[PDB]
């Protein structure tokens, strides 16, 4: 299995959702990147596993679930087993991550993703280990009530630019952002 990634737009008040929506209007270039990023795998005859709770499930429009051409994988203690259109349902994180490793997924899995919601991002922004965060930055204040974790740069580093993510501020609907990406190993 390849590299464990958190991957998030985030507002200037660290907002990642109300009501199970996003806080900002739909910018439809930041949703082409986050399905770029998150599909393209990095090996041959291997996809892309998405991790996320139940909750940001159910936040993704039906149309578009699963995100096609990923493995989806949903976090719940409650279901028993896998929503309808997803792949895989497992406890908790790291029993999600146990799973890359069993014989039905060591193959077939290139990168990790997590893409949600705050506690399953919280777990794995405090697992030693190496991990990326891709932070998409909308610069302007959104009324949420659900909020992305602290990110404590004295582990993460914001790297200085990173292939395929482009370095500038984006505009889409009056709203600046920019992307940027974070790395930790400990
Ligand atoms: N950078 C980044 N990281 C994530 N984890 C994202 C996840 C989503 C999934 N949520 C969602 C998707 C649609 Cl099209 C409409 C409504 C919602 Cl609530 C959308 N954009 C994301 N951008």
């Amino acid at each position: 299995v390849g590299s464990l990634n958190c991957i998030v737009a985030v507002s200037q008040n660290m907002g990642i959702g109300k009501n199970g929506d996003l806080p900002w209007p739909p910018l439809r270039n930041e949703f082409r990147y986050f399905q770029r990023m998150t599909t393209t795998s990095s090996v041959e005859g291997k996809q892309n596993l998405v991790i996320m709770g139940k909750k940001t499930w159910f936040s993704i429009p039906e149309k578009n679930r699963p995100l096609k051409g990923r493995i989806n994988l949903v976090l719940s203690r409650e279901l028993k087993e896998p929503p309808q259109g997803a792949h895989f349902l497992s406890r908790s994180l790291d029993d999600a991550l146990k799973l890359t490793e069993q014989p039905e997924l060591a193959n077939k899995v290139d990168m990790v993703w997590i893409v949600g919601g705050s506690s399953v991002y919280k777990e794995a922004m405090n697992h030693p280990g190496h991990l990326k965060l891709f932070v998409t930055r909308i610069m302007q204040d959104f009324e949420s009530d659900t909020f992305f974790p602290e990110i404590d740069l004295e582990k993460y580093k914001l790297l200085p630019e990173y292939p395929g993510v482009l370095s500038d501020v984006q505009e889409e609907k009056g709203i600046k952002y920019k992307f940027e990406v974070y790395e930790k190993n400990d």
